[PDB]
């Protein structure tokens, strides 16, 4: 059976086993289990399903050198199927409330979820809640008797909590941090001294990289019951390094892609967001630029957004960004290198997670 | 040590803890991990602890008659105080979304979280997402050794879950379940045929009861490695039981408790939820009361509000409180005398439970 088709086949048997449930156990009505289907269609599909797919493209590869029983196979590709989903219902929590948290109006081409008209934030931000709550009874029920329940739960809450602490950072990004307060209304920083390579990899580490990346390559081994085929100091600066291009990629992506390919209007500048095109720019502007910078950045103003775009086209960030790629690039591929020594099979697997990282 | 004063060091020991662990493992800076102390100590205190002192209480009464070291009588203690403030979290991680979903005012005679001037919806979204997250990374901390901690971190996500549900419950309380549909805006209802004593009992079981009184009980017995000590059926029959009373009574105070005593103003009239009073109301009133009733229901008008109120006057609902407190109160009492077969000391944790709420 082909990988793609086993993982959304394996989609409709989770949803079939949490909508019985919510009818055998929850006491739900038939009117409330069809909200809470058409929610999860429309939170958790039409994505690329890149997180869920690794979890499976892992497992796979280690079914090609292991000896296993046919069942066995089965159970393996199934568990991480499940798993994958568990991150995929993990990103439709984050992108659920993330788009009431941000008051955006689409996401994939699509209102986002809390806008649509029988919806509304009053709902929207319990069915964000109850998408993570589905990972865990996923994982209860599926993994029940598994060894690796204890590691992968510890694992994903490890995940989890890192995630919301990485929305905090990007949320604050544009603040002073010594003017965070709760009692006292948040002004958008001057200076912009808080806009610094460092800064820009501690949001992006965290808000990012460990459950785009991490995630799904150790969910991967701990349903292939593989953990020791694999160094984890290594794993996780594979991880956060090619997270951190994936976000450079998502944030050159905002400011320049069209609304119609993105699948919305990006706003990051609106936003005063520490973007890697504001970050790269501050690193390399004169006094002159440095000043239009601040005169027009963090505002609604298609005119002054439009000046900061200028900027960015004539500071050759294109440049930075080609510079910034081939030193990933270079870093990425001795990390697999280091791989290699402990198991051929996983570096294989972070090579294809990488070439479809890299070429997307 | 006093029982309340155990609690509360159990408090400082977390946060001190918690906010460590941030700053050695999750790169936060001063001014951050201040924003998250306070948004802490705002959440998390103020109430009464009922819930987490409930852990307290229920492994005390098992300490007065087993035998154990007294280290180890101080581990389950401490335990316990750590088990009823995952609990005391998790109710702060459902206060704050909740009231940001019903755009709340006051909460305990404060702003609600979400309407402190530095925080915003934005930021207290997030902030709600990582109280829930804290209750996870207490249990793993704080229970790594222990041998109820699978059974525990089971419970709690069961408990976590029905509640989320039940949240979902109470928001559609007031429309027609065949109109419900993400696509259209929603109407409240006209007939009100959804207002029922069976409706209203499934609302409470799930929004309320498993978090307020199962959890509590059963993480008191967990932490105490007490579960044979009891019938769980017998728990969660009298959890359910304790747990509905405690609704009635937070609903009739929505309505008649002045504002500066219950920390807010009532709104379930203009929010046209379903309440015990508009149950019961609609279970013995004539035709002309429902018209009337009807005609005012689920509108912010002051005159409405005022009109529904007058109805419910009237109508005498505190004869009605009075004969459902009575068979409450037997019922309770009935399966006080079923624990007692194989725990009088846990029957007593309950007698007390029961106490607490009926003299509230
Ligand atoms: C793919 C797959 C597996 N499966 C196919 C049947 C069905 O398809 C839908 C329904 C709704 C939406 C919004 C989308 C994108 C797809 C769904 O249950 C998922
Ligand atoms: C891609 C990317 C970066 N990022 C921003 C959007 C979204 O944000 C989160 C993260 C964690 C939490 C707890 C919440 C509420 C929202 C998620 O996709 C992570
Ligand atoms: C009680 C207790 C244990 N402890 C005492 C010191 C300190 O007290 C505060 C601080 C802030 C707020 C808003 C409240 C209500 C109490 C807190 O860290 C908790
Ligand atoms: C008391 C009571 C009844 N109730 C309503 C207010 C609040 O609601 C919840 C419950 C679950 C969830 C997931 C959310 C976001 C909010 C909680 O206190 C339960
Ligand atoms: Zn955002
Ligand atoms: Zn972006
Ligand atoms: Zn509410
Ligand atoms: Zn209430």
């Amino acid at each position: 059976m082909a990988s793609m088709e086993r993982f959304l086949s394996v989609y409709d048997e989770v949803q079939a086993f949490l909508l019985d449930q919510l009818q055998s156990k929850y006491e739900i009505d038939p009117n409330r289990a069809r909200y809470l289907r058409i929610m999860m269609d429309t939170t958790c599909l039409g994505g690329k399903y890149f997180r869920g797919m690794t979890v499976v493209n892992v497992a796979e590869g280690f079914l090609a050198v292991t000896q296993h029983d046919e069942a066995t196979k089965e159970r393996i590709l199934h568990d991480a199927c499940v798993g994958g989903w568990m991150i995929e219902f993990l990103q439709a929590h984050y992108l659920v409330e993330d788009d009431i948290m941000d008051g955006s109006v689409m996401r994939r081409g699509k209102p986002c979820w809390y806008r649509f008209p029988g919806v509304t934030t009053q709902c929207a931000i319990n069915d964000g809640i109850i998408l993570k709550s589905w990972t865990q009874i996923m994982a209860w029920h599926y993994f029940a008797d598994r060894p690796f329940l204890k590691d992968l739960l510890c694992l994903f809450q490890k995940v989890d909590y890192a995630t919301a602490v990485g929305q905090m950072y990007d949320v604050t990004s544009m603040c002073d941090s010594n003017k965070l307060d709760p009692e006292v209304a948040q002004p958008m920083t001057t200076d912009f001294a808080e806009f610094t390579p460092a800064i820009y990899k501690r949001i992006v580490k965290y808000k990012t990289t460990f459950y785009t990346y991490l995630l799904p390559l150790v969910m991967g081994l701990l349903v292939s019951e593989a953990a020791a085929s694999v160094e984890m100091n290594l794993v996780e600066r594979v991880a956060h390094l090619i997270g951190e291009y994936f976000q450079v990629q998502d944030d050159v992506m905002d400011c320049f892609t069209p609304p119609e390919q993105l699948g919305k209007v990006g706003t990051d500048i609106e936003d005063a967001k520490c973007s890697w095109l504001a970050v790269t720019f501050l690193g390399k502007a004169n006094a002159a630029q440095v000043a239009e910078f601040k005169a027009n950045y963090g505002e609604k103003d298609p005119a002054k957004v439009a000046v900061v775009k200028r900027l960015y086209s004539k500071a050759n960030l294109q440049a930075d960004f080609a510079a910034y790629e081939a030193e990933v690039v270079r870093e990425v591929e001795s990390l697999i290198e280091q791989l290699k020594v402990k198991s051929p099979t996983f570096a294989e697997s972070v090579a294809v997670v990488w070439e479809k990282t890299h070429k997307r």
